[PDB]
């Protein structure tokens, strides 16, 4: 039964293992892609192949035509967490591969193109249910209603504990995709590997690992090929000037990054975030997993290319 295998094309066969890997402008090849990177970092015997396929096409369907917190984000956030497993693959459990692959998939489902704070400032009744990480919580509520629908059990085969443990592996990975959570996460990170505290046995530290691992996924646009990273960040500014304008409409100011009139200071912007943000991240977690290097390489490279935009001898 496990004759029914998944094969890619041969540059995509060779290329989907490298931490840079774009999953291309094919969207009816991205479930055949993620299949792929499902059985081959978990296994064909880990899900009922009719059940993960209905659960997909499920997913896709939830995810809005928004520039970028859309079905290829969720898809490409998927393909860095596949990378990462595939280059650790002693550190992890069956549970987790299984989850993490699936957390990422979902973690931005129903995403409208709005922060958390346009959700507080607008009002929005999600905020009324959820006061923090309001769109990660509405996004793991999305995850568990598909979950629910029939045939799209894709955890059928595990015991009630095992579901509920899963279930925690993915409710803890996708809140830890609302980057206001990632600057304390990252801290504690920091000093527990600085001190030699960090332990991988403890599950409360296992947590924080998993949710470096989310943040680092979910930013991996900066550790792109240059031309990728630089064509993804026009889709992230059309996100953020269309809420800074949403926030002018409520006669609030935006904050400088979703304000559409600071247009020429997105080089500064990107090197601002570049030195806050994505070098920390992807240091931090090529000190606790080495062989994810190449993303601090590729970020750093790109941090080179945002300086050189600066500086006029790059265009943007
Ligand atoms: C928040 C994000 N998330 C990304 C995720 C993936 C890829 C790029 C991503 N870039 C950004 C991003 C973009 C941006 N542009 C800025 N500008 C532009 C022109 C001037 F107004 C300033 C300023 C910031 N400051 C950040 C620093 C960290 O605290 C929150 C704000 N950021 N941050
Ligand atoms: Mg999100
Ligand atoms: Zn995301």
């Amino acid at each position: 039964q496990g004759l029914m295998q998944f094969t890619l094309p041969v540059r995509l066969c060779k290329e989907i293992e490298l931490f840079h890997f774009d999953i291309g402008p094919f969207e009816n090849m991205w479930p055949g892609i993620f299949v792929y990177m499902v059985h081959r970092s978990c296994g064909t015997s880990c899900f009922e192949l009719e059940k993960l396929c209905r659960f997909i096409m499920s997913v896709k369907k939830n995810y809005r035509r928004v520039p970028y917190h859309n079905w290829k984000h969720a898809v490409t956030v998927a393909h860095c967490m596949y990378a990462i497993l595939q280059n650790n693959h002693t550190l992890f459990t069956d549970l987790e591969r299984k989850g993490l692959l699936i957390a990422c998939l979902c973690h931005d489902l129903d995403h409208r193109g709005f922060s958390n704070s346009y959700l507080q400032k607008f009002d929005h009744p999600l905020a009324a249910l959820y006061s923090t990480s309001t769109m990660e919580q509405h996004h793991f509520s999305q995850t568990v209603s598909i979950l629910q629908l029939e045939g799209h059990n894709i955890f059928s085969t595990l015991s009630s504990s095992e579901y509920e443990q899963v279930l925690e592996i993915i409710r803890k990975a996708i809140i830890a995709t609302d980057l206001a959570l990632y600057f304390g996460n990252r801290k504690q990170l920091e000093e527990m590997y600085q001190t030699g505290s960090l332990n991988l046995n403890n599950q409360s530290h296992r947590d924080r690992v998993i949710g470096l691992m989310m943040t680092a996924c979910d930013l991996c646009s900066v550790t792109k090929l240059w031309p990728v990273t630089k064509l993804t960040a026009n889709d992230i500014y059309a996100e953020f000037w269309a809420e800074g304008d949403e926030m002018k409409k409520l006669g609030i100011q935006p904050i400088p990054m979703m304000d559409r009139d600071k247009k020429d200071e997105v080089p500064q912007g990107q090197l601002g975030f570049y030195n806050a943000v994505a070098i920390p991240c992807y240091t931090t977690l090529t000190q606790i997993l080495p062989p994810t290097e190449p993303l601090l390489k590729a970020c750093r490279d790109n941090l080179s290319q945002w300086e050189k935009v600066i500086r006029g001898e790059e265009t943007a």
